[PDB]
This record gives C-alpha cells, sequence and structure tokens, in this order.
RNA sequence: GGUAGUAUAACAAUAUCCGUGUUGUUAUAGUACC
C-alpha cells in the first residue's frame, strides 16, 4: 500500500448510516501542526478520531464507528 | 527577501447511496523555517 483508499471508509459509513452526526473536538495547535479530533455520533454511540488537519480525523472516526456500531445498528 | 506549513474561499475532475467524500488547479491571510 501507499496512496491508501479512505474513500472506502467514508462510503462504508454512509452505507451503514444514511443519517448521523459528525462533531469536532480539540482543534488547536502551535500554528502549523493543528490537532483535530472529530467524533461521530451514531445510535447514541460516539467514536472519536485524531488527525492532523480535518481529513484523517473524521476518517478514522468513521472506521472506528463502523466496526463498533455495526454490532448495534438499531 | 526566499522556502514551508495550517486555515478560509472559488473552480474542475474522480468516486458516490446525490447526502458526502477523495483528488487536482487557483486566490487571500496571521504565523513558522532559513
Amino acid at each position: 500500500p501507499g496512496p491508501v483508499l479512505p474513500k472506502n471508509a467514508l462510503m462504508q459509513l454512509n452505507e451503514i448510516k444514511p443519517g448521523l452526526q459528525y462533531m469536532l473536538l480539540s482543534q488547536t495547535g502551535p500554528v502549523h501542526a493543528p490537532l483535530f479530533v472529530m467524533s461521530v455520533e451514531v445510535n447514541g454511540q460516539v467514536f472519536e478520531g485524531s488527525g492532523p488537519t480535518k481529513k484523517k480525523a473524521k476518517l478514522h472516526a468513521a472506521e472506528k464507528a463502523l466496526r463498533s456500531f455495526v454490532q448495534f445498528p438499531n
């Protein structure tokens, strides 16, 4: 691997989750290394992911919440 | 003076459950590095 394929994580979440909420935590830093932690809320379970910039944060959250809440989609 | 990052905004392409995302190009600004 190298160029990865996070598009998979995004779409996969969308599939399992036709409607949910994304919310941001942290997001502060020196000036050029901002830490963003975006957490996704599904069915009352909230999973948090930390990325530099907005990209990876929500992404990683999607991955987590996927493996997680698929055990309780209702 | 030059180099760089982050953020906001616009356009296009790509994928798409049309909701959204990824990618590419451009513009503006504090700061950081030399």
